[PDB]
């Protein structure tokens, strides 16, 4: 079960600040070595808030820690983990370091609960961290180990390697990791595979060399001429060179034959001796040219060195990038090699690796930082890679799957690049532009608003009858719809041509409910599950059922039947919208106190009376003298009214045989603008709640005045979103739907209650994307150093 | 059927404002003649008469323009004869203790007589349907008025009548004119049957009395005066005595039945020794055992009031016949000598002296008036013929106005007017039924004599005193607000236990209370040694209720009848019967039995009262969302929440953090809370078969904040009553959209009086009984309501009473004069 890499990551002077940097900073570029403060720049620049470090506690902080810090939360954004998600994972961290002037708080800061080493470099070098990683990973000691190194003598301060003029080696800054895990856990988690980890070994002169390299190979079952490039130790020194060139010489150089000549390079010719770093970055080097089927090529120096026997068989320096030939068996492979002063010698064999979004057409690409300057930087990082190689759901899913959601967040909706460039332009400034959400994220549960009548159109939810979870539970109304009422709400929602019609109350009232319910369910699936429910006239009998009160079943028997009776009111009511509130509401109807109800108080600005129709004729007379903006409803039966103690006596007969149930979910009953158990929401209940009227601002005060502060609306149009802003005014609503948008509306609407802190399962919005290429956090750095 | 007198009024000059005042003036002997006056804008200077006397009327000129809805433009058109004669109409009613108001709309004629110096006005102003008729020209008198009012009332053409005449000599052309005529005494002085008659002066004056018959004074318990027992007119002596044999004609009597005649007496040489002969003739014959007939003429006092002197005369014989005492005559010098006195029977009224009565029993009596048209008049004057408020210990004396100044002075004139004589019942029952209410208004109440002075004097200056309400009227209906738990106290009610309409209501309730529960109302509030406990929650509320349903048919019987009703909690089980929607059979089935049911949540909650709006109330508990329930809303500062006691005190502690006055109440069950659900399936068991049925008042419900039908207040209702939230001022700020202003509280303890006034600032709220003052606080109270503008059926309220000089209106004067 071979070890995979799966992310790199890695810092080294010059301005080297990623794997991609750092081959284009190779071929062709790169010798990184001056004069004193080959050193990092910044390399005491940190970003103490970012991990939840005090400055007292940074600069107390050796830089080699900080460093490391960073470029570990880099590794984890280029292999596509939340590192969130790690913490208190069995998750290894092998490092090594050497004072001047480690593990154990990287895994802690981290949160992560598998091995942590420092493995000390002044003996060892970073391929026995490697080495020690990969061990753990096979045994079962974990399961995902970080390794790597980082550092915080030749006169001219270079490492002229297997180079006549090598007399001595020049010392770098750097912290090269990558990221370690079993292959099958790899792929079974989707990830990209970089590489293996064929074969590793380490001991304790040029026989020593040739042991171990022979040891290696005898690991990775392979043979020398099954590797076409070494990444060499080649520190540049008088006789190190000589040593393990001597020594590839004896080993690499010879069986061969119909394979050609080994390819030998020491990246510290270019960035210099990474002292802990070195290794992993030799690594580093080497995976990049396996992907890319290209031989890393070496910064050569005047001649070869003489001291060396190249007759010897075939291992000559590269110089320039060349074809990465495949061994016999058709894959490319390479050797890394590491000596520590100590003694210790180590070689690694790197072998090249063997919802429904559907119904919108934008798609949510998100951003989050721990501050907006870094938020309004990441903005600007991502012009960057848009556009050809990269669609938008495979961009997107990257950055909604792949990156811990931090505090201020922002949600760009596209359907096109272009656009997409813009609206990152206008967060860049802090600046609005269509599609374009910004937010700061807020914890806590989420409520569930069902509105009534007012919210339908023809074609409600027919984009979603596609999608698997949405369907399903409208086959289950289905079921039941047809059996009180001799007909499925599909019809009327596919709107087959001899469906009924939605003119009709008592078919809109449960179609309006299975769309309503199913919504539920599908929000569900995306991963958002509610904490308390808030029904409106019929919609209680949505809520209801979400909360557990009422069975499916149960619950269609009820706004059936109930707007089924209902039939009985048409054409003898009305209803009337008013912007005023409640008490200005009453003294305005009292003129016709009889004939007119007060329906419900939606907020303080928005009333809805109930009644006779020419009563609330000489009503809105009233109100346009008295200039109060009313608004006559499309109805013709006044519900929430004297009207509807005619259907009492049936309602009470035809839900009798109802269950109610104690709610599994706080239901706050809109009857009582008070929450109410459950049990008792039976057949007078729905007597009760359709004569009486809606307390929805009053429910909605109650919740709010529990701490509720986010509230996603179960509408095929958004009805109520005004109104609970307007009770709370630091509350926020999302609706789904919506008459014009119709899916565009929801998918824009989920991104928005992401933005807002509520918790969105994008793992299951998003299908199954490949690999992008996203940049990394902006750190705001403040310096540190004593 | 007899016509009676039943009420005088008059005005005349020397200050004399009543009847009762003239009867001082003249038995004192005063002569009302001065000098003539100025301020009229008078060339007295080049007047021409020759007496530069007269009896005017002490500011004819003034005018209380406002007091009659007349404007300050139209009263200087208007002539001050219409004026006087208005608001002395007014004094007449009041004299008679008829509310002017209760006249409207009423066929009451007006017979009135006066000439230039308006029956049809006055009936307008007073809104009278009856006949008018201006007696044209006073040239024959104020007497063929009467003649005519009488004769109405016999033709069934009307069923009060008012009569008389009015005099005010705007100007001085009738001096002038019997100036030259040579008939005018030169000062002024009307020296009737003297020796130094020499003429008439001319005098002002208004003199009005209200008739009925007497069968209709009667069933109005009226105070009969006196009666006219026959009148008659005709067109000399020989005339004089044909008048004055056909009067006694239709009388039915002889001139002996008659012991006091009132004479026309002008003083003039010719006029008495006419009349005086005349009477010789006819009262001075065939007496015998009757001694001699009595003259005078009130002339000899006051001048010869016109238009006016021909009701002042009867007015003079009604005062002496109830006195029982002739009146007396003013007389100077010796009789006149041009007089056959040697001829029989008739000497002159002197000075008082007993008035004999006829063989049959009735004194009585005659008054004469001729006038220059020649058109004359005899008429005969007969004498006449022949709970609550218990409970409490004061009576609640009424003053009404239609300005704060006019009753400043009400308060004046009543504080001397009426005290230690005469009881404060026979007083407060002639001002409460007697009188007109006005819009500003003021009830005193009072025990004692002293007390009622010193409150008088006390809004005499508009300053304060304990049982002193004033206010200011507000028409419209009345809402009865039922509350519940809080208010009973031990002994409750004791005192209307024994007044019959309470005592019934208590014994129906008692009933069917008996045969559903095992005990009486009555029991628990006689407080009896055997009576169940009013610490048991299965007991108060039966029996609160029962206090309930009486407290508002007490109510009913004085008058008040609720417009509509709001109960509390259980306070709906009483609003329930009060408004139609449960029999009271019912309605005590749901209040005995829900109460039973509601013991086994004794001893396992609690409620607490937070001095806070609702929306604050609901964060407060918010850390306690269960275990407490906000049960109450009473007001935009006072909430009740009841649950858990732990979570309660947990809760008082943290108001008392915040500096939220808070307090636990007296309670052990936590009602209208999650507690309740206990109990529903065995509520809605017990309650099962009771019968709602269309409220026949409005009823606002408190579970819904609103009016509701009532038919569908049947078991479940009483559950999701007591279980859900009292939305009361809900239910108030609802009646009060629909204009109500005025709740009162069918309580035995003023508890939600306050919130309804939070509710509406500007409403009214009264209560009925009150801990402390028991039955007292009520009459306090319903004067309280009254002062306000509720009506109150005060005639059932007091007892029937004997009559009572009360103070006439303090008129505010404007004076008008071109």
């Amino acid at each position: 079960d071979p070890i995979a890499i799966v992310g790199m990551a890695c810092r080294f002077p010059g301005g080297v600040h990623n794997p991609g940097e750092l081959w284009e900073f190779i071929v062709g570029g790169g010798d990184a070595v001056t004069e004193m403060p080959a050193f990092l720049d910044g390399a005491a620049d940190f970003d103490a808030a970012f991990f939840g470090i005090s400055p007292r506690e940074a600069l107390a902080m050796d830089p080699q820690q900080r460093q490391v810090l960073e470029t570990t939360w880099e590794l984890f954004e280029n292999a596509g983990i939340d590192p969130h998600s790690l913490r208190g994972s069995d998750t290894g961290v092998f490092l090594g370091a050497a004072y001047q002037g480690v593990s154990g708080r990287v895994a802690y800061v981290l949160g992560l609960e598998g091995p942590a080493v420092t493995v000390d470099t002044a003996c060892s070098s970073s391929l026995v961290a490697l080495h020690s990683a990969c061990g753990s990973l096979r045994d079962g000691d974990c399961g995902l180990a970080v390794a790597g190194g980082v550092s915080v003598l030749a006169v001219d301060g270079r490492c002229k390697a297997f180079s006549a003029e090598a007399d001595g080696f020049g010392f770098a800054e750097g912290v090269a990791v990558v990221l370690l895990q079993r292959l099958s856990d790899a792929r079974r988690a989707g990830r990209q595979v970089l590489g293996v980890v064929a074969g590793s070994a380490i001991n304790q002169s040029g026989v020593a060399q040739q042991r171990v390299i022979r040891k290696a190979w005898a690991r990775a079952g392979i043979t020398g001429a099954d590797v076409a490039v070494v990444e060499a130790h080649g520190t540049g020194t008088r006789l190190g060179d000589p040593v393990e060139a001597s020594a590839l010489l004896a080993t690499y150089g010879k069986s061969r034959g119909s394979s050609g000549p080994v390819l030998l390079g020491s990246v510290k010719s270019n960035i210099g001796h990474a002292q802990a770093a070195a290794g992993v970055a030799g690594v580093i080097k080497v995976v990049l040219g396996l992907n890319r089927g290209l031989v890393p090529p070496m910064l050569c120096r005047g001649e070869r060195s003489p001291l060396i026997e190249w007759s010897s068989g075939g291992v000559e320096l590269a110089e320039a990038v060349s074809p990465w030939p495949p061994a016999a068996d058709g894959v490319r492979r390479a050797g890394v090699s590491a000596f520590g002063v100590s003694g210790t010698n180590a070689h690694v064999i790197i072998a090249e690796p063997p919802g429904v979004l559907a119904a919108a057409n934008s798609v949510p690409v998100l951003l989050s930082a721990r501050t907006e300057t870094a938020l309004a930087a990441q903005a600007r990082l991502l012009e960057s890679a848009v556009d050809d190689s990269v669609p938008l759901t495979a961009l997107a899913s990257a950055l909604a799957t792949g990156r811990a959601h931090l505090p201020r967040r922002a949600a760009l909706l596209a359907g096109d690049h272009e656009q997409l460039r813009g609206q990152l332009r206008a967060v860049a400034e802090g600046v609005a532009a269509p599609g374009a959400t910004t937010g700061t994220a807020s914890a806590g549960g989420v409520v569930f608003v069902f509105p009534g009548q007012g919210a339908q159109w023809e074609g409600m939810a027919r984009g979603l009858l596609s999608v698997p979870v949405f369907a399903e539970s409208i086959a289950e109304c289905d079921a039941v719809l047809s059996e009180v009422a001799g007909f499925s709400a599909s019809e009327v929602l596919e709107q087959r041509p001899d469906a009924p019609s939605l003119e009709r109350v008592d078919v809109v009232q449960p179609v309006l409910f299975s769309v309503m319910v199913s919504l539920a369910r599908l929000w569900g699936a995306c991963g958002v599950s509610p904490s308390a429910v808030i029904g409106h006239s019929q919609g209680e009998i949505a809520a209801a059922v979400v909360a557990g009160v009422l069975s499916l079943e149960d619950g269609v028997r009820v706004v059936a039947l109930r707007a089924k009776a209902l039939r009985a009111l048409a054409g003898k009511g009305g209803m009337v919208s008013l912007a005023a509130p409640g008490e200005r509401a009453r003294a305005l109807i009292a003129p016709w106190e009889d004939r007119i109800s007060v329906a419900a108080v939606n907020s303080p600005s928005s009333v809805v009376v109930s009644g006779d129709p020419e009563a609330l004729a000489e009503l809105v007379a009233r109100c346009e003298d008295e200039g109060v903006r009313a608004k006559t409803l499309p109805v013709d039966y006044a519900s929430h009214s004297r009207h509807v103690e005619e259907i009492r006596e049936t309602i009470l007969a035809d839900l009798d045989g109802i269950s109610a149930r104690r709610a599994a979910i706080p239901l706050y009953s809109t009857l009582h603008g008070e929450r109410r158990d459950g049990a008792d929401m039976g057949p007078r209940y729905w007597y009760d709640n359709l004569r009486s009227q809606v307390r929805f601002d009053e429910a909605v005060s109650a919740a709010v005045a529990d701490g509720h502060a986010t509230f996603v609306e179960m509408s095929p149009h958004p009805v109520l979103t005004a109104a609970v802003q307007e009770i709370a005014a630091d509350a926020v609503a999302i609706g789904s739907l919506h008459r014009d948008t119709a899916e565009e509306h929801l998918i824009a609407e989920l991104a928005r209650a992401h933005v807002h802190g509520v918790a969105v399962d994008w793992r299951n919005v998003f299908p199954a994307a490949p690999p992008v290429a996203l940049p990394n956090y902006p750190f705001e750095p403040q310096r540190y150093w004593l």
